[PDB]
């Protein structure tokens, strides 16, 4: 009568729907990512920390926005917060770090006159757009300035233009070169600087700006995490981002942004090229039509699973939550199906950078991450990923899939894997048991970047090596045992499985154990 | 394209069916078991050794013939060919020896080692006078089941000969029966008589059978084959008897009759195993109900994880020719893919022209039926059907399989001391072999009764260090799968241990090279 | 409580399995056919008479002996005793005529001396085998003629050659021209012209000899049903048949009978290019090894019923009771699993041909086929069918799946279905109802072959057509349930299922409607 094992028993899809209760509650353990954008409302030390214990797991910084030394000072904040909790090794969380590129995006200028000032548009009016650097920072309700030099060669008659994040849009009547007469089909007020999106064109921007260059190399000598590479279209978008990075960043890992069409149709390739996945729904649902973005989102979470690369659901979830204290119904229902289809991580955007309630939203998603793990349908789940992942006779593939079908079995508190590289955490991860992967590791990177796995959470075992590996091989498995019941995981008596490698280095897990906890 | 490893991938039964391959080769290994019943074609040790490079696995012995003499001979013999093999460890076969009980049987008597010919239409008084015992013929038929004429009634029918020729009831009374024959044929001495729609109230246990039981305790065999159980106080009954001093020794019960059929429940549960015993029961129930009740069994069993036994004219007409007909063939691979742990042959090694070829045909057809398993549906299905538990070792044995089949593992090598953690592993019914290294023979010898347990046993002497002493054991299981076959270097097993010496702490699961 | 309903009932074929039980007594109606086969022991039209009350729908000729004249006489008989029952057109049962043609055999001599004289073959023992035609008639055991003339050609030293069903087998240890030298293997002893086998050999005999021709023409005059082809090895064997059989035979049905390497090889040809399949387990098991025969059953059986085409299993099923008047366990077995297999007809040969107790193993084969009916597992079989069938836009198709469900919905106690050439009933079969399919047609021929499809009862409507079509639709409706009434398939009150088209002629069926029965 918790964790909705009532539900689990089920032998249909919709006998496990009709069993959910909400009075079954759910473990402590919290399997989803959570990853919560940076900006004036949360890069502060003191509100840093009451995020990181409040389940964030990754800081995302977006440059779209802000300067190189701005950010180098989130950062730092984002670093001092991290290691305030050091001082007990077995309660510290390793947060990462993330870049999210500005890419290939089309902006308006300045309003004239005043910083805040935005001009009201209203439906039929008329509307001129100019290419000409006079009009820059001299925009209003006739003329209006964009930063795409060459628009006018891919936009005909007829096309639309879509205007402050889709809630204003503009008609093609006619064009020349430098020049296009728009009619407003949607109007609202615009401020300066927003994003246009231009539905039918092909935009012949490149992946990488030298802007793009500058902020990749930025992040490289920062030491991020990772790379969420924005307007990703084909896979050589992919290998682009990866040569800018090149050797000093070839462990930073790269999550290509799907946000228009022509990602979604390449999406294959590009899943090939990257790291893992983020569905970029803000813009991909202006590029796309609105009604059509859940389907992008479940192709895209299903073939990420289908691939064992993490995909991370983005954009929205919690909007409301700016402004007030608790979610819509919508956003709610919303967060719980992004963990159903099968989201590694969920990442919130304004509600954590500039909305009123940072905390109260970090909060809600990790209360809702929880209750809708428990309610995933993990008999259907784990058989059609046996069924669809390959024959191999990779040992580590044999032993993951064994610790899986084993926590399932005697419905452990966790399974504990040792793990240079993380690599053994992702195979176990790819199989999605419902127990935590506790994953302990010796190396920090490795400890920060596993949060984009859904289940795995990292623990970073400070101590020395023993001189004999069979006793510092114990040392770690103890010291994931003692985070475990710490955290209300489990206690003592209740079995966990252990998996360890036949000898050092990477590559060698083999051996599972089933093991009471001590 | 091998082990129909094709068909094994399919999304459904119906297309698993189209994938299966003639020229798919199976695996060396073959996990169904044999057993053998003993009698004048193969009781020699000449022709024991070679029963045992041919497959065989369990002796069965017969108590419905014999003498304890002639019974212990027979074990003798069976030891001996048995031991012959210790010469080398690593090719050495446990063979577990069966006592199969006389039990509740009815009987007719001897005749005026001559047959008379019963006639369709004919009459034939049944009678009870024992001065008519040493002298049936055409007209007057004795038989040892003393109340028999209180239980039969007018138009009731009897069956002689294991069902070859059939009688009906025209007249009752007391010491006579007045019958026509139906079946005509050739009646003998001493023959197996049966009363369908009757309630015979014979003993289970009968003074004989308690005296045969006797003879299994003093001459140690390693299983009961406890004949016409109908009820679970039946089978406390055979415990008994078998008492304190027979207490490892497991117990089959036959089911041959209706009421087993309908107490099957209740007699699983008390059982150690099951025997479908087909001949009888064939005559107890219609023919066409049978292979219902046999599937019902199998399923049962495999549902509760205890062995089942398939039994009774498997191959028939081996008796008399060197080749099965095409029926006996496709039983014997229906059986298999039924469930059944183990297999059997009766007349066909007792007293049969062709007793190595009988065993030899068993063994090829189970090992191509175990590869034409749909193992994706059975898996799922035996996982689903399995409780939760807080058992360490059920999932650990339950992790193993799972792991076999994502690696197609040339093995699944388990130490047990008394059996269980393999029979936990075999449970889930792996496409792998599963070798039990024990250092306990009589866990070898009844490990034979599940399927795809192949036991080999350890001679080497305990090493003083435990881990070593177990490094020792799973290499010794490493050899005998390399010298029989079963794999050869650098190909994947799972290996199976547990984190401390003594029974019940089995939590380790490997994935290993073969070295 | 009945027709093993608890079974059908349950979420997985192991608990399906596990509640068989043998007091859910089966329904009065058997869906799968029974071919018998016709010789001595049953050719009288008295004895044919009581095959057809017992249950034989097909008589199967066996060409590979006996005269045209004798072959005649047999069919002048089928025809006497099934004509015997046309008094009451309700109860009468069409019987169809087969014909097995002998095909490339390969056939010893005559023993010397005596017409029924027999030698022994003794383990060890020397036989040469020739091919000089002075030995035809003086075979024994040092020397054996046999009727192949390139057998030399094709064997080698080391080669098997089977004699007899198998019984005996030889090994090759010289090969001259003109004979083979042999050792014994396995003794027994030979009598007059027995069946050779050659599993290693390239044998290269002709498809359709001159006899095969002979024989085929004389099918076509005398006007049966189906041929059942011999040792159909591809699909141009299959053409070179139907040729002879031309056009007034077109109509005439070509079940190829799969008996070796190459057959099973290039099955899917053969399959094609057929109207059906029959497996031939005696030369088969000797062709291959025997333990793979099961597997070439299964897979026959599960693509025909993947195509739907008719196939039928034969041959030795119940071979006992050629002696006894009660079957092996074995054989009670082989049957019931040949009908779960997925089988549409099973095969007597010697049982009814020669034996002592032909009525008794129809018998048999009636009630076991109807124990096992029960036994199958439908829930799977007939969502698996639907999956694996191409979509179509064929209405019938439409129609026979709809009629197929709603018989299961509301249990029906028949699919009563009119057609004209078969075809209708055929799309019904196909999906493997509980319920009897009753075919009513004025159209003899399509009621005699509409037994080679598992489920199908043909009832042959002889009233002439009605003025109005909705009337002689009605008529024809009103006759299959006085049939099934009279045979005790359901009564007044159960629920059918009728199917019809929307105008005359073939191909129009669209109409399923659920009907109280009168
Ligand atoms: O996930 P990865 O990178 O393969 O790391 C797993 C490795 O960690 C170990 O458990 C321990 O190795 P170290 O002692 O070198 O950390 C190995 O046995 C195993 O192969
Ligand atoms: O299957 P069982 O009878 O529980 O025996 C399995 C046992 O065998 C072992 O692997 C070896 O034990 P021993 O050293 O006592 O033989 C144990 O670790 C384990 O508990
Ligand atoms: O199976 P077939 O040969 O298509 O026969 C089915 C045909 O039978 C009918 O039901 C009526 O046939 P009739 O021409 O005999 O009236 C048609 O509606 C239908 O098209
Ligand atoms: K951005
Ligand atoms: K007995
Ligand atoms: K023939
Ligand atoms: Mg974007
Ligand atoms: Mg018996
Ligand atoms: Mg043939």
């Amino acid at each position: 009568q918790t964790q909705q094992l009532h539900a689990a028993m089920a032998d249909t899809f919709l006998e496990h729907m009709c069993r959910l209760d909400i009075d079954s509650p759910p473990i402590t353990a919290r399997n989803t990512g959570i990853i919560c954008t940076i900006g004036p409302a949360s890069r502060s030390v003191e509100t840093l920390k009451e995020m990181i214990k409040s389940g964030m797991n990754v800081a995302r910084l977006n440059f779209s926005h802000g300067t190189h030394e701005y950010h180098a000072e989130t950062i730092k904040n984002v670093r001092t917060a991290t290691e305030s909790f050091a001082s007990d090794p077995i309660l510290y969380r390793p947060v990462a770090v993330a870049l999210d590129t500005k890419g290939p995006e089309i902006r308006t200028g300045l309003i004239k006159g005043s910083g805040t000032a935005e001009v009201e548009l209203k439906k039929g009016a008329t509307l001129k757009i100019t290419l000409d650097n006079a009009y820059m920072e001299k925009c209003d309700e006739n003329i209006l300035w964009l930063d795409y030099k060459n628009i006018c060669k891919v936009v005909e008659v007829g096309s639309k233009i879509y205007v402050d994040d889709g809630l204003i849009s503009l008609q093609v009547k006619q064009k020349g070169a430098d020049f296009l007469v728009t009619e407003v089909e949607n109007g609202g007020s615009l401020g300066s600087k927003k994003g246009v999106n231009l539905p039918g064109a092909a935009v012949d921007l490149p992946a990488v700006s030298e802007k793009d260059i500058q902020d990749l190399k930025f992040g490289v000598e920062q030491d991020v995490d990772m790379v969420f590479a924005s307007f990703i279209r084909k896979a050589s978008d992919v290998h682009e981002v990866r040569k800018v990075l090149g050797e000093k960043g070839k462990n930073i890992k790269i999550i290509s942004k799907i946000e228009n069409h022509e990602g979604v149709r390449r999406f294959d390739e590009i899943l090939e090229a990257s790291d893992g996945i983020m569905v970029a729904r803000g813009d991909l649902g202006i590029e796309i039509p609105a009604e059509k973005v859940f389907l992008a989102q479940k192709m895209m979470i299903g073939r990420c699973n289908r691939a064992g690369k993490p995909v991370i659901c983005a954009t929205q979830m919690l909007e409301s939550m700016i402004k007030k204290p608790r979610p819509t119904r919508a956003e709610g229902s919303d967060v719980a199906n992004a963990v159903l289809d099968g989201a590694d991580c969920i990442m919130l955007s304004g509600e954590t950078a500039k909305g009123d309630y940072p905390l109260e939203a970090v909060r809600m998603q990790h209360l809702i991450a929880r209750e809708a793990e428990a309610a995933i349908y993990h008999l259907q789940l784990f058989e059609e990923l046996e069924r669809l992942a390959p024959i191999t006779s990779d040992p580590t593939e044999a032993t993951a899939v064994g610790a899986v079908e084993a926590s399932f079995k005697c419905c452990s508190g966790a399974i504990i894997v040792l793990t240079k590289s993380g690599r053994s955490a992702h195979q176990v991860a790819r199989y999605r048991p419902r127990a935590p992967i506790i994953a302990v590791t010796r190396n920090p990177q490795t400890a920060r970047q596993a949060h984009l796995y859904r289940g795995i959470f990292p623990v970073l075992c400070k101590d020395p090596v023993q001189e004999a590996w069979a006793e510092d091989v114990d040392l770690r498995v103890n010291f994931a045992m003692n985070v475990g019941k710490a955290r209300g995981f489990f206690k003592k008596g209740d079995v966990v499985i252990v998996l360890t490698g036949w000898r050092p280095g990477s590559g060698f897990t083999n051996t599972m154990r089933v093991v009471p906890v001590p």
